């Protein structure tokens, strides 16, 4: 089973998941130089007033936190997209260390952490249906550096010692995402995957020029997960990201000057 490893790791995904050598796979590094400003690109539209978090998952390669997506709760729209992605879930990849993390990475810069918040195209009606087509979903990826807390992240750092290990989860409900955002929306697209098997091209990728800040000791819990489950060998939950892959015809878009 793949996972983040010397012989499960990012190298070995394509011989499960052929698509891992694509045409449109993700993270990739975001050349700000060559990113073209597009005038055209609409302001992104996030409506999460309505949000309803449900859980908190140690889904043994990350830990999410699901969303009631039965209904137009919050969604995304605007910016590239047409049409309506209803949030599913939100999830994060770190290091080890502070200096990587990261997935997508800014003139090869590496964030000590990427948060993603994943969306799927309400015209395909559930999130599996999304998968399989070009535009099913959307993911808004949000680069974390280390300085300052982020308050709006403290309610999910101090739950993670109740999902320690593979498969375990807990109530998570009430939780705002709004407070995960930074000040500004302005971002870079393209068109890419999935960052973990299945790797599937269906991604709309939005990623905001601002990072968020969190604290050291708010990254440090993180790295206190574990990818194992419970009672096996203990191998801490870090390094869990996929490095940047080939562009090849894609172009990566701003939405700002
Ligand atoms: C480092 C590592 C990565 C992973 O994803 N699973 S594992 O528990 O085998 O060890
Ligand atoms: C993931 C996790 C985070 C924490 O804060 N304490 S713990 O080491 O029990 O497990
Ligand atoms: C489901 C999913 C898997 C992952 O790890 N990152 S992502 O933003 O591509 O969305
Ligand atoms: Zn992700």
């Amino acid at each position: 089973h793949w996972g983040y490893g010397k012989h499960n790791g990012p190298e070995h995904w394509h011989k499960d998941f052929p698509i891992a050598k694509g045409e449109r796979q993700s993270p990739v590094d975001i050349d700000t130089h060559t990113a073209k400003y597009d005038p055209s690109l609409k302001p992104l539209s996030v409506s999460y007033d309505q949000a309803t978090s449900l859980r908190i998952l140690n889904n043994g390669h990350s830990f999410q936190v699901t969303f009631d997506d039965s209904q137009d709760k919050a969604v995304l729209k605007g910016g590239p997209l047409d049409g309506t992605y209803r949030l599913l879930q939100f999830h994060f990849h770190w290091g080890s260390l502070d200096g990587q993390g990261s997935e997508h990475t800014v003139d090869k810069k590496k964030y000590a952490a990427e948060l993603h918040l994943v969306h799927w195209n309400t015209k395909y009606g559930d999130v599996g249906k999304a998968v399989q087509q070009p535009d099913g979903l959307a993911v808004l990826g949000i680069f974390l550096k280390v300085g300052s807390a982020k308050p709006g992240l403290q309610k999910v750092v101090d739950v993670l010692d109740s999902i320690k290990t593979e498969g375990k989860s807990a109530d998570f409900t009430n939780f705002d995402p709004r407070g995960l955002l930074p000040e500004s929306l302005d971002y870079w697209t393209y068109p890419g995957s999935l960052t973990t098997p299945p790797l599937a091209e269906c991604v709309t990728w939005i990623v905001l020029k601002e990072p968020i800040s969190v604290s050291s000791e708010q990254v440090l819990k993180f790295r206190k997960l574990n990818f194992n489950g419970e009672g096996e060998p203990e191998e801490l939950m870090v390094d869990n990201w996929r490095p940047a892959q080939p562009l090849k015809n894609r172009q990566i878009k701003a939405s700002f000057k």
